[PDB]
């Protein structure tokens, strides 16, 4: 992930023009490879052309030239890269709202399940834990960086995400599935267990329980299924068709005349083609934004930072339910205890932003006398 | 369904590219007899039009050729194609996300009805299995390769999904209608009496229960009613009348004509169209896409694997309520018992994921003594 | 609702181009009044610019046809068309959503409310009897093959779905608008009712039960707005200005001038303007779309079977309520009662279909033993 | 609110032409002056370019004629209203689904709060009338014509809205913000205190009430945050300025040049622009659409009709929890008391609607003996 | 935020024409740096090549003017422009959507946490003082104008929504990562103390208290989202080089060439370009307009007035939860307390919007006699 929320804070005058001055996760990074691909190809054949070829080769080679320039169309490109990059931005930020997190049900663990004894923090600990070791199964199957730092479940062991019981546990219910949904079935029962036994001491608050963990489950159901289902590959090879297509006509078609045969359009030749080069990076990051987008969770620089996520959802829920049990800090009285409209101050930097409420569209309104006497 | 997901992970050179050496679900499988067809007719015409057709008939099919040229348009067939490709793609997305799956109440039944005797085990059996009976009743009903493997009920109790008693209760009960809601009621009713004789222990699981049950009916009824009511016809057969009245034209304005005259634009008689070919494969390409997943319940290469999620759906449900019912991992303190601040290990390959958190978008903003004063 | 779903199935040879050998729900059938209109017209133009014009005459007219000619766009019909019927698409697809089904509603009934004596038998009946009068009087107020099955309330007397007691009632509460949320109010009452006379045992069932109800109220609603709340009658203006304009002057840009002054373009003097004619079909069936699915409750082909919903709803939910009430199949084991891995089996037809799990995008990712080794 | 449903039900020969001879919220009625202007400006243009300019400066302003015509543009025009009215299109039916409706809220305040006598009556009347008066507390902030029916607070005291101690209570309360949301509190607190004493029988029911009533405060959040949070001003202007640049730039680029000059394409000069006229309907018209739906709560035609909403919840709740409360339409066997398979009769204008259930799209798919046998 | 719903509430003569005359929030405000340095550089272009250029290199700089207006093009713009300021709308939308108040859950808490006493108000008091501390933690990480604000947590504590012993523990809690979250766990284990001791009555009252305030845990979870996941690096840039390399080719191409040379269309030498300066401001207002809201927390004059939400929720919530707790207006029989079909009145202003009900579509369908008879 490549954050600069910050730089296009305020619509400053060159705002986006500044963002083209970086490297990590941009445009540049994405295309320069295929961009040298294109400009060695677009050369060589120019030198062929103008040294290789013969005078009637050389006149077949510039009526060819004019004929591929006529049939280089903008309009379907653009309107197929629109659509399909527009559907696979969608779908990126729809699995990013599918990534786990465990701080309703962190919350919910730290209220309702009571004791502060040994056995209180191990049975917390417990269903914790088991939310985070689904999160991560999960995010394992689906993300190769989280793959790259557990690539076996004795992985996950030697890293205290799962204990060698419930490793043998795993082991034990093996199905030809993958099993990332088992610790949501230990979690359930363990919650009935903490019931039964009177740590829990109501059933809504069982119920509240087991409807975030489902919330859980429901999320990392919808991450395997955009790691499963990916967008159909026919869609994805027609946009790749017509990209390329349409550069490779641009190889031909785009191709400096001699300027001695006067044709039109060609009456100088420069020698670099710029606005195709621009038309190049216009389409092709067009493109290499969905190439990126396509699979968040490898390893692009705008790609997810599912380690980092994984590893501050085991340190905030761990602290949540194990630290912060029913640990608060002191209830006194607040600075506006006999304050009936509080004022919090403001700063010399931040005085500019107090506002008078907004009071509805209607309220400036202005009516007669006779216009607002009821009628019977 | 065909996955490509590791192949796109990273935005690397020629990503894209190497998805076209691809051929189980690809562009050209979808479309190489319609290429062929059409190929065949441009040749059939330009051989009547070279050797058939005499010295005037030649002039009257080169002015035509060139009326024909004329009127070929790009921009209507991309916008149509766009809007209903779009259109197609969202609904097979939703009818993705209608498919039910069991966990949320497969973990609801495993935690709340009690009993490891065989009373429980069967109860619980039994409320999975009319889950899963009414998932298959209506997949069945809407998918054409779970049809083929149970093309009637009593295939469905040959395989396990439904009892001989509940084939008779089935016949029994039948409407004129699609009975796929059944299992529903049943499982309300047996619901009721688990709570009615003491296997639920309160009334807020059972409405838990009901509620997952519930939501799984509301996904069925979905799937049946994206079976039931199809894109509008007129809106198909529109988008068809242009890709087909667009290639029909250019088998005629797209063929070479003799050189001799010099047309403007065919000075130069290539005997292969190939910018015409390279349009066809884009526009019916992305036609095949709504043709493919318009109905994502058939057999295509990217329809859905329906099969291997009732399977997978059966065997794992039937764990999770029966073996797995009250059969938790030993709870013993973990690796981080008395670690305030766990940092579960990094591996070579997976070092460099390593980052420090985002703190927010205003965490660097700088400034003054004065400005950070507030002011009465 | 015409359905194809079953022809397309697979994206099969042509599988789109079958669909245009279809009458019902058709695009001829749609405008086939509209194509004969222009035809006349257009023929009309022809006869007498061929026949009543003088030369001067004449030559004014081609004057004006050239400059109609020049005059047609086809890019903002396309933009205005896309986005009205993509809106119009989603307004058709929202008011399905929005249309209830007792199902949910009838299966909690049905478990709920207990007791298998008369009275139970006549509260169950009454209560889903309830859901069903509302569903019906919202869909005679906004369907017109209801109302005309329905006209006045005496035919819901007539039809079973009102009681005259409930009919009276009805009369007596009459207030100058809607009456369809009345059933509602009652439902909410009886079940009031059915609990505090302990038919129904614990209010959290009640709730579940009213929240059900509120379900289907809200759907009610919602069809009441789509009824209401027409698409601005100006938008729908602007698209029909659009293409009738476009239309309007195709009647004479597109007419074939005589050849012997060889005006650029009308050389060859066909009597058929073929591409003119498939631009008709194509733009008049795009707005065709919009003007069937606009109202889905109308008596088009494509047009939702409200009546076919009707007497579904009402048999289903009063055969769930009443005759599967506490009427289960007998409870036995199951055939893989004892098998760990129970697997389904497949018949010839579906053998292909057997697959092996995905288990994640990144199951098969290669790792050295150096690579895997965790840092300290 | 026009309402042209029922005009539309059917996708009649020539339905959409129909709705061009409607005057009310119509396309005429929103740019009749804008397109005076327009032609009297065209036509000063003229007359001055006719009369006025010597033959020089008439020759400069052929040139400017042709540049202008040349340099009219009709893609971004069409690009940015179809992308900004579709953005008003949404956001108008998003403020259309956030009106408040009491009918969930009122179905449970009569089924829930118990009591026949008059202080039953007094708290089910209190409770309903806060949700009202919460409602148009919202609805006078951001709808003027309900500002227009009360224009202060007084006036809804008057209207019997509120009371006078209420009304002394919201003076008590007086903050520097809207006070729409104190109903709500109000609500809270007398809904806890209904329960305490013994009104409400069980905190669920309480529960339930609350979380209705919570729904209709986040839709009346809505609503303010609709009012208040504009579509940002530039995109406004953006829209505003494409389209007027492109008229002004055609009150030149269109102008009949002199036909003597014989210029391309102004051989035949006559007197009214028709296209011109008809692209102003068009572009100007699909502005309008936004320009009446960017604020739905004014005095437009098709702006929502909220005093008649205001009324009848109004009439429709306080009848639902105070004349319906426990008042039930005797419960009688139905008239298919016995009847296993209910069918409603038919008329003879819906006799043609009865329709066959539909099963399934894989109903009809035909296997051999061999196909369907089950492999081991 | 720039807030005109009032000016156009209704669809005027010259509606949107007056919100050009606007300068807070304008397109003029936001790009009028850039349009100098275009117009200086243009014009720098003019006299260099009107003056240094000699007669060949004039002749070679018409020719690169000519090459260079042949080659812009505004489709491909359109295009990008259109999609990714609709991306950036709607995540500006769904950034206010997630803003969070604490009306719900202040309503619960007032109704729910019971005691006028000095623990009863201290425990309300500070419960909501958790949820808008909450609020604000999130708010100063993700807003410049909160932040400024309260540019350290000292700051928070001397403006009242922290307490010292808050602080302390704050700091002793500290994770490297965003404490934005733990005011929620103090909300849980607070709550839960308060059932505990007696002051919530009943469980479900605990569970609805929890959830309210995990609803706004969400909210303030996606405003982190939006704060960290930016819209994709390379989109930005791509839609940058786009809009850039238009008005850069347009530096050139749009230059006044000398008319002595008469090439085809520079006839007339206008010195200023007024057709590229409405291009311009179009365009670059367009991507203003994203330039704007793609961070909505910055301080442009329409982004999120979030320190007056932030005084608004304190001070709202306080006195909801202190004043208002049982604190209701005397409950005394309204003015229709008889009435049963209330009829509000109508001022004279207002008395136009009085209307009839909508009955439905299908009101005034007619019928025969013979058409509305029920068939056996
Ligand atoms: C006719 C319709 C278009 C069809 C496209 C034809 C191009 C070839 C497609 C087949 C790709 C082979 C993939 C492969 O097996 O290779 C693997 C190699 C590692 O990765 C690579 O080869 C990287 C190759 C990336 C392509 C070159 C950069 C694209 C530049 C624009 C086009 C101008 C150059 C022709
Ligand atoms: C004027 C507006 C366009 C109208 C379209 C006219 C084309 C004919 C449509 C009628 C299809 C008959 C379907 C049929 O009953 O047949 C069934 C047969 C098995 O399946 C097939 O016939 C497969 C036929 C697939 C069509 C040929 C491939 C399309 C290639 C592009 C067009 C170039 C070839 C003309
Ligand atoms: C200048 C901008 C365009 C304006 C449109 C002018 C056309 C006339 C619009 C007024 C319609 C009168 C509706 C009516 O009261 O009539 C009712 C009659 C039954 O239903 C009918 O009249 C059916 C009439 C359907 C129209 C003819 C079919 C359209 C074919 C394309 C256009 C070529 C023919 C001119
Ligand atoms: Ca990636
Ligand atoms: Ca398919
Ligand atoms: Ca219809
Ligand atoms: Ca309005
Ligand atoms: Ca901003
Ligand atoms: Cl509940």
């Amino acid at each position: 992930t490549i954050t600069y929320t910050s730089q296009v804070a305020n619509a400053r005058l060159g705002s986006f023009s500044r963002l083209l001055l970086c490297w990590r996760g941009s445009i540049y990074k994405l295309l320069y490879g295929e961009f040298l691909i294109f400009l060695l190809c677009y050369y060589i054949i120019r030198f062929i052309y103008r040294l290789a070829l013969t005078e009637e080769q050389q006149l077949m080679f510039e009526k060819l030239t004019l004929y591929c320039d006529s049939y280089i169309q903008l309009i379907p490109i653009s309107f197929v890269l629109g659509f399909y990059v527009t559907l696979v931005v969608t779908r990126w930020w729809n699995q990013y709202e599918n990534l786990p997190w465990p701080d309703r049900l962190m919350s919910l663990v730290s209220g309702f399940v009571e004791g502060k004894d040994e056995q209180g923090r191990l049975l917390r600990r417990t269903l914790i834990r088991y939310a985070n070791l689904g999160n991560v199964l999960i995010l394992r199957s689906v993300s190769t960086a989280v793959y790259k730092r557990f690539p076996s479940a004795q992985h996950l062991v030697q890293a205290g995400f799962m204990t060698p019981a419930e490793h043998k546990q795993l082991e034990k219910l093996s199905l030809p599935h993958n099993m990332f949904w088992v610790p949501w079935v230990w979690f359930a029962n363990l919650s009935m267990k903490a019931w039964l036994g009177g740590r829990i001491r109501d059933p809504i608050l069982l119920q509240s329980l087991l409807n975030e963990m489902n919330t859980l489950r429901t999320q990392c159901g919808h991450l395997y299924a955009y790691d499963w289902i990916s967008i159909p590959l026919v869609y994805t090879q027609v946009v790749t068709v017509a990209v390329y297509s349409f550069f490779l006509t641009c190889l031909v078609g785009r191709q400096f005349l001699n300027p001695a045969k006067a044709y039109p359009g060609h009456e100088l030749d420069l020698v670099v083609p710029v606005f195709t080069f621009l038309q190049f990076f216009f389409y092709v990051g067009w493109l290499k934004v969905a190439e990126q987008l396509i699979n968040p969770f490898g390893e692009d620089d705008d790609d997810f930072e599912t380690n980092w996520i994984v590893d501050r959802n085991l340190q905030v829920s761990l602290l949540a339910v194990d630290e912060m049990h029913q640990d608060l800090p002191r209830m006194e009285p607040d600075m506006y205890w006999n304050k009936p409209e509080p004022q919090p101050p403001y700063t010399a930097a931040s005085a500019q932003f107090r506002r008078a409420s907004f009071m509805g569209s209607t309220f400036n309104i202005s009516l007669n006398k006779e216009e607002m006497e009821f009628q019977p």
